[PDB]
Order: C-alpha cells, then structure tokens, then sequence
C-alpha cells in the first residue's frame, strides 16, 4: 500500500506515513498576488543552463524525471533569494486529467494545466543526499504550463514518452536543453517550503515564475497517456499527480517585481 494520488493513498493519507505532511512549511501553497510583497533584498536571478548535460528519462510511477549529470558544476541556479550555488539534478512535471487543473501552486486560486519543477541542490553540502538533510538544501524552480500554442522545446520530451509508458521504465535522453522550457520573463515569487510528494522534506526554497509557458493540447494529452502502474498491470492513467495547496502558516511570499 504505497503512497499515490488515488482515493485510498492520496494526499489526504500521506500524513500517516509522513507526519511532516502537516508541518509548518509544506508545499505547494496558493500564491495570493495581492498579499505577496516586493522584496528589495532579492538579488538578480541567474539561470545558467548552457552546459547542462541530460542523461536519462525515467517513469518513477509518480511522474517522469529527466535526470542530469550533476557531478560537475554545470547547470546552476543562483541569485534571487539564494545564498550560493544550486546545481540542477532533474526536472519533472505535475499535470491534470483536464486542462483546468494540474498545477500544484496556484495563483489567486487559479490552477494551470501543469507545472514544471526544475530541482537543484545546494553545492555547499557536497551531494544531493546531504542537501536534503538541510533547511536550505534545495531550490526548485517552478514554471506553470497553460494550453495554447505548442512549446517547440518540449517536443523531444513528448516524443520519448511512448518508450517509458509504465513505472520503472527509463530511456537514454542525452543532449536535451532545458533552456527551451523557460518563459521570456524571470519575474518570480519565492517562499520557504517542502517537497510536494513524500517524503515531503522541508528543505526547499521555492522560486515560482509568474509567466507561464504555453504548450499544445496535443503535448499535454501525451503526458496523460503515461501509466502510474508497472508493465503488465491494470492500466491507471498517470493524471492528476498534483498535491493541493497547503496552509501558508507563518510564511510570507516575496515578489521579485514591483
Ligand atoms: N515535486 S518536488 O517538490 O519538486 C519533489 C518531490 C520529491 C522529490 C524531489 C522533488 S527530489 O529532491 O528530486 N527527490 C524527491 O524525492
Ligand atoms: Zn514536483
């Protein structure tokens, strides 16, 4: 009886195995744009993905991850609310069964069709494993996806999904450039939070971009063909793999723009 997104193992059940689910800095959260405040202390955000080297794509039964080689300082995120350098290790998405839902964070309660998470770990901790034991160990760059024109840069990901349909399947995925998934503007909201799936660790500095990228109905439809189940098992379409907004509690969301 593993955690998941269904009626009997979904988000409302996670707290039993992971009590931190009811913690003080859980994610995602609704971003109230009127309550968010411009923060002058935020430094310019730097997203340097020029030397990023992707390696493989994997269906882990919850979503699909595009993993990168993070043994050298290559694809890094810095600036903004961050102290130091954070290294890109993987990116994945959360999406819905319909275009009207799918994102984890919401903006004034608005849900987007999907949300892209580019996960980075703080290099001061030596490796990802040590980073997830720290309160400032991770930084996740979140980008909303809305349905409209296709995103050319996402098609290569869309086309390889047929090869990793079920849980446990992976495929070589080299030379993918994540710069093709970024919107024009880097304006963002930031707050301290957690991983949005078990183990729900509170080690994340969230940086959520205000400008969403547009993807086509056809591209998101292909996300919905993936399976939560493993090969040979009853088919459970991989849809609505998102966690709803959690209590903001004692936190303030800061904006990088006026
Ligand atoms: N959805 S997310 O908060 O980016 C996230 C959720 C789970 C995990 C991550 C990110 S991780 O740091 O790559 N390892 C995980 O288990
Ligand atoms: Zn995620």
């Amino acid at each position: 009886h593993h955690w998941g997104y269904g009626k009997h193992n979904g988000p409302e059940h996670w707290h039993k195995d992971f009590p931190i689910a009811k913690g003080e800095r859980q994610s995602p959260v609704d971003i109230d744009t009127h309550t968010a405040k411009y923060d002058p202390s935020l430094k310019p955000l730097s997203v340097s993905y020029d030397q990023a080297t992707s390696l493989r794509i994997l269906n882990n039964g919850h979503a699909f991850n595009v993993e990168f080689d993070d043994s050298q300082d290559k694809a890094v995120l810095k600036g903004g609310p961050l102290d130091g350098t954070y290294r890109l290790i993987q990116f994945h998405f959360h999406w819905g069964s319909l275009d009207g839902q799918g994102s984890e964070h919401t903006v004034d309660k608005k849900k987007y069709a999907a949300e892209l998470h580019l996960v980075h770990w703080n290099t001061k901790y030596g490796d990802f494993g040590k980073a997830v034991q720290q309160p400032d160990g991770l930084a996740v760059l979140g980008i909303f996806l809305k349905v409209g024109s296709a995103k050319p840069g996402l098609q290569k990901v869309v086309d390889v999904l047929d090869s990793i349909k079920t849980k446990g399947k992976s495929a070589d995925f080299t030379n993918f450039d994540p710069r093709g998934l970024l919107p024009e503007s880097l304006d963002y909201w930031t707050y301290p939070g957690s991983l949005t799936t078990p183990p729900l660790l509170e080690c994340v500095t969230w940086i959520v971009l205000k400008e969403p990228i547009s993807v086509s109905s056809e591209q998101v439809l292909k996300f919905r063909k993936l399976n939560f189940n493993g090969e040979g098992e009853p088919e459970e379409l991989m849809v609505d793999n998102w966690r709803p907004a959690q209590p903001l509690k004692n936190r303030q969301i800061k904006a990088s723009f006026k």
